[PDB]
């Protein structure tokens, strides 16, 4: 509903208003045409999304992606260019943190985001292998 309730609920901000007060001063929302590239396979990564609605599929020349679901997290922290591309198979509405200033975030606010991104794809990973 509000920007602020969709960070509310990234694992990687705790839920803390101080973090998420601060992501919200340049945080914005984007919403993508049914059928449009959010990004290509190469491109250097501009920032993180997750998603608010509708549904957008992974590429790698077949993973889909819904509502709640974060795109771009490993790819800020290593600065590396994105391995896949993402396709909107909906419209798509998403909430988008530009690099630049989640590492303002991780200065200002706490280097322990950067932790608890971390810590957030670790537990994905585990919880992956189970299911």
């Amino acid at each position: 509903l509000t920007v602020e309730e969709v960070l509310y609920h990234i694992p990687w901000l705790d839920k803390n208003k101080d973090y998420i007060n601060f992501i919200q001063e340049k945080a914005k929302v984007v919403t993508f045409d049914c059928g449009n590239d959010i990004f290509e396979e190469g491109d250097e990564p501009k920032g993180i999304y997750i998603i608010i609605s509708g549904m957008v599929k992974l590429e790698k020349s077949t993973d889909y992606m819904l509502s709640g679901e974060i795109i771009g997290e490993i790819n800020c922290l290593t600065n590396e260019p994105m391995k896949y591309s993402a396709t909107c198979k909906t419209v798509v509405e998403t909430c988008f943190i530009p690099k630049t200033h989640l590492y303002d975030a991780f200065e200002q606010c706490s280097p322990l985001i950067k932790q608890k991104m971390w810590l957030k794809l670790g537990l994905a990973i585990t919880a992956r292998k189970i299911r």
